[PDB]
């Protein structure tokens, strides 16, 4: 199961406001670390 974005924290992320993709561009970089992927989605 390659799950890089793991679904709490993408609702959390999501809870940001974000999208789904954005978890994953973001996570799929930092290699899903929520609080930094999140961090990082916030670029776009």
């Amino acid at each position: 199961g390659s799950a890089t974005f793991p679904e709490q924290t993408i609702k959390q992320l999501m809870d940001l406001g974000f999208p789904r993709d954005a978890v994953v561009k973001a996570l799929k970089q930092t290699n899903g670390n929520a609080e930094f992927a999140a961090s990082l989605l916030f670029q776009s």
